[PDB]
């Protein structure tokens, strides 16, 4: 279960699935402060999330932290070191006192995003299913580490 | 744990959204032994997974059961009898000793199907992405209150 490797296979994603997120590398580039703003501007509807927002009005960093985020998702290099960065990532909302329900609540509005993306851009049925199964394995795959983190 | 009000506005599932679902019974009725054939399978196919499918072997109960929520997916109405439901399910999950990372699993392989009916039966791209936005929402919500049952 624990390593990448493992973890890979389950979820059936390989070479392939990392290739294709590779090839969208220059839409989520193109579309980083969309997201970021969609992100953010969705959580500070929430009044429990919009909490861990009033800090930052000043500071001005976690917009940034999450959509440097978002960028990962298509850098490829999917390893044990990659894991390991969910895990830490995880850890930390746990620290600030977050809870998971959040976490899964944001991740559909990433997933949601980057599949209009994907319709948005590839006209091509088969091109257009590769490229969305890739991304729900990816995201389903940082939501599942994450989840982890909750419980470990 | 929440109330089903206060998850479908964190989610943003508005009753224009449990109609699109309700619509999409029929569509999942005629694809409903195709789906639970593919996922029994595939958690066949793992063989952590696999150790639990042991005693189920002769009548294949746990196939229909599966089943059966797929299709229970497309009922139109969720109020907080629905919450209560899911967190049944997750317990049940709990209770047997199935590590979470293969609920996370499993509700990828049915993402995965799900959206293909949506691509393979919605030619119109707003049809689709109106379907596509109700479908990933009412999947996230299963999975982050089954995902809450492995939590104390
Ligand atoms: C898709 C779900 C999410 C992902 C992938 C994600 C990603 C990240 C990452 C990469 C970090 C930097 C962590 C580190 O390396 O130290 C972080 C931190 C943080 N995130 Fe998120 N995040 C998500 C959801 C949320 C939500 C819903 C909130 C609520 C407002 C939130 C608030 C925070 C806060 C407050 C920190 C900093 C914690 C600290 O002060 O140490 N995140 N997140
Ligand atoms: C999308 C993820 C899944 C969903 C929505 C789901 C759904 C369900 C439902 C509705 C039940 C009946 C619960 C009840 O009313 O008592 C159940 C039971 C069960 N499921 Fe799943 N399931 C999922 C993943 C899995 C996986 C990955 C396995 C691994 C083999 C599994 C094995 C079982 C077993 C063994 C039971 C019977 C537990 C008992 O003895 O009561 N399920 N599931």
């Amino acid at each position: 279960m624990l390593t990448m490797q493992e973890i890979k296979a389950h979820y059936r994603f390989t070479d392939e699935d990392a290739e294709l997120l590779g090839s969208l590398f220059p839409l989520a580039e193109t579309n980083k402060e969309r997201l970021a703003d969609q992100f953010y501007d969705y959580l500070l509807g929430i009044p429990e999330t919009a909490e861990f927002l009033k800090e930052d009005l000043v500071l001005q960093k976690l917009k940034q932290t999450h959509q440097d985020w978002f960028v990962s998702l298509f850098a490829g290099s999917y390893d044990n070191r990659y894991i390991h960065n969910l895990q830490k990532i995880g850890h930390a909302h746990v620290r600030v006192g977050l809870n998971a329900h959040y976490v899964n609540v944001a991740m559909n509005v990433v997933r949601q995003f980057t599949l209009s993306i994907i319709q948005d851009n590839f006209p091509d049925p088969e091109e257009r299913r590769q490229r969305r199964e890739a991304v729900e394995k990816i995201l389903d795959i940082n939501l599942d580490i994450m989840s982890a983190s909750y419980r470990e």
